């Protein structure tokens, strides 16, 4: 069925841009990542890795 | 106290049509069925009656 797609017609029918993001959760190698900034790394020290 | 039912209003206040079902449940005898067809009961075999 096609769409009476007025720009008249209030906000009953007023469509809107969608976009569904489905993030993939899996133990595998890293592509995609955050922006942040590599450091280096510490050897025989307690450290947050 | 009354309602504004004006039809050009806009969907603020369009009126609906409302159908409620209070379905019963209980050990009782059945009345209302669904549109399933009945068959011919076996004996002494492990049947999923």
């Amino acid at each position: 069925r096609s769409y009476g797609f007025r720009p008249t017609y209030g906000v009953g029918h007023q469509p809107y841009r969608v976009v569904v993001l489905s993030f993939e959760l899996l133990h595998a190698p890293a592509t995609v990542c955050g922006p942040k900034k590599s450091t280096n790394l510490v050897k025989n020290k307690c450290v947050n890795f």
